[PDB]
């Protein structure tokens, strides 16, 4: 039948008051195209109710229109809505469509309701398509674009629930397509060389954690945690960087950087039993190193404690005979006491406890290790990355994790040790050099595979991640584990915590 | 009659008096509350303190300069 509704005024309303009145191609004036918002399914999945599809009046309803709205600034007229729905013999159910009048705002509404607007009731059966008139209904003159604007709206419900039969097939599902054409009423307002204007945002790589390579210390990525037992603001120097690309610290690009260095070594005679090498540091793609802006050469080790290298002779080309030899290095602050790597110069002993010229230093394992950052400039103040944070009340890191071998001495041991993001994130930010627009992102983190939503969390624009926990209490999550950019996000935006994965619920 | 003005003080600790005798008194708020990451502003002076072989600087820290107490309470 038709719908309940008195024919609504076209161009005539805004002809004393818009600077021009402008009239479209008759070919499209009566040409049913599919809207861009022009398809929707039907499955047993949905239940009586679920929204199909909400539209709401605009030139954007319509390919050619929409071309049109780069041009022109405003528009007023009716539309003209046409529904297709290839169903089957087996698939039984009736859909609503219902013109929501603007200014009613949004509610939930129950099937009932959805009847109690001009609408039209369909089976899922028919071969022939709908035709639904999508009427202007103004309270001002005339609309500019802006889609902030309240227009008339059609929104497609199930009316009552699915049900297929035969040899239930829950695969299929019921294809719709929704098409339109501007009445006749339809005209564009001023002629705007509006032609073109568009932005950007952030992505993040749909790489799992446990593929992911450590920013800290150069292994694999194990481990995806939080701990509100551990140090809350973390002073890494390795692993930083801000989502709009800046790289902090002694952050490199390459994860074969981490916690390594290279040098020119000697051994001099302060003691007289040259068991010291010293290493006068140069930067790992073998450049000279001078002290800058960040507190030692790119990759150098930012936590404490007495790390054992291996120190080959640089390779250059084939043939570079090659010596290696292992030494123990104390990377923390005493005592009287020295070690710049600000400066430039480090001492390791032969763990007498062979080479010289040009060498590399790869980290073998640690001894003691803490989780403070040496004393970089001995004594003296040295450019740092900041502490990471600040966190919301009950918000904590998100700790990306990998062991280190601890040594012993009797006992080797799988120590832990965190960083903020994998590597692959570091360089991913470092070279979109995106831009950033507000305080930080919403994230999900989320199984693909599975489609769980594990949970959400905050990346600062500053480049660590958290989450709202109370617990005490490490809670360590599943690393196969992707990340989905959410949103931008104020930085008091509240995240969700949590719950008793149990969901039964009685009537009572 | 008599005025008493402060000389030193000995144990300090920046916690308020009791200062009726175990019954609940009228007392301005805690200062508060603040964002998270948010902190109080401090302006400090240092009050003798004494021992007793040994006078020392000791630091104690009010919300806003007097200046500015006046000046608010003045303008309303």
């Amino acid at each position: 039948d038709p719908l309940a509704m008195d024919p609504v005024a076209g161009s005539s309303t805004a002809v004393a008051t818009a600077g021009q009145v402008n009239p479209i191609d008759p070919w499209i004036i009566n040409n049913f195209v599919q809207a861009p918002q022009g398809e929707f399914t039907i499955s047993p999945n949905n239940t009586p109710g679920d929204v199909l599809f909400d539209l709401s009046l605009g030139p954007h309803l319509n390919p050619f229109l929409l071309h049109l709205s780069q041009m022109y600034n405003g528009w007023v007229g009716n539309m003209r809505v046409r529904i297709m729905l290839a169903g089957n013999a087996f698939t039984a159910g009736k859909i609503i469509v219902s013109c929501i009048p603007p200014g009613f705002g949004s509610h939930n509404l129950t099937i009932a309701q959805a009847t109690l607007f001009p609408h039209v009731i369909a089976d899922v059966r028919t071969l022939d398509p709908i035709e639904v008139p999508l009427e202007d209904v103004r309270n001002v003159l005339f609309h500019n674009n802006d889609r902030n604007q309240q227009t008339m709206r059609l929104v497609c419900m199930l009316y009552t629930p699915l049900r297929t039969g035969g040899g239930t097939g829950d695969s299929f599902v019921v294809a719709g397509r929704v098409m339109t054409c501007p009445s006749p009423d339809f005209n564009f307002l001023f002629l705007v060389p509006a032609a073109a204007a568009a932005a950007r945002m952030v992505d993040l790589p749909v790489i799992q954690p446990r593929l992911c390579t450590h920013a800290r210390w150069p292994a694999p990525v194990y481990g995806l945690l939080v701990d509100p037992s551990l140090p809350s603001n973390p002073q890494w120097q390795n692993g930083r960087v801000h989502v709009d690309g800046t790289l902090l610290g002694t952050t490199p690009i390459s994860g074969s950087w981490v916690s390594c260095f290279a040098a020119e070594a000697a051994y001099e005679f302060q003691s007289g039993t040259g068991e010291v090498a010293t290493f006068t540091l140069i930067e790992q793609d073998g450049s000279a190193y001078v002290p800058g802006d960040r507190a030692a050469p790119l990759g150098y080790p930012d936590f404490s404690g007495q790390l054992e290298i291996e120190v080959q002779t640089e390779t250059t080309k084939t043939g570079d005979k090659l010596k290696v030899t292992t030494f123990e290095m104390i990377l923390g602050p005493t005592t009287n006491a020295d070690q710049a790597p600000y400066q430039g110069r480090v001492f390791a002993s032969v763990t007498a406890a062979l080479v010289d010229g040009r060498v590399r230093a790869v980290p073998r394992s640690i001894y003691g290790f803490q989780d403070t950052i040496p004393e970089y400039n001995d004594g003296l103040l040295v450019p740092l990355a900041p502490p990471i944070g600040p966190f919301l009340p009950g918000e904590v890191l998100l700790r990306f994790r990998t062991y280190m071998r601890q040594i012993d001495t009797a006992d080797a041991a799988a120590e832990a040790i965190d960083c903020a993001l994998p590597q692959e994130f570091v360089s991913w930010f470092a070279s979109n050099a995106f831009t950033v627009q507000s305080e930080a992102l919403l994230l999900r983190y989320r199984n693909t595979l599975t489609g769980q939503l594990l949970f959400e969390c905050k990346l600062y624009n500053e480049g660590y991640i958290a989450l709202s926990y109370s617990g005490s209490g490490p809670l360590t999550f599943p690393t196969d584990g992707i990340f989905e950019v959410v949103s931008w996000v104020p930085r008091l935006y509240q995240l969700a915590s949590v719950g008793s994965l149990a969901t039964g619920r009685m009537l009572k």
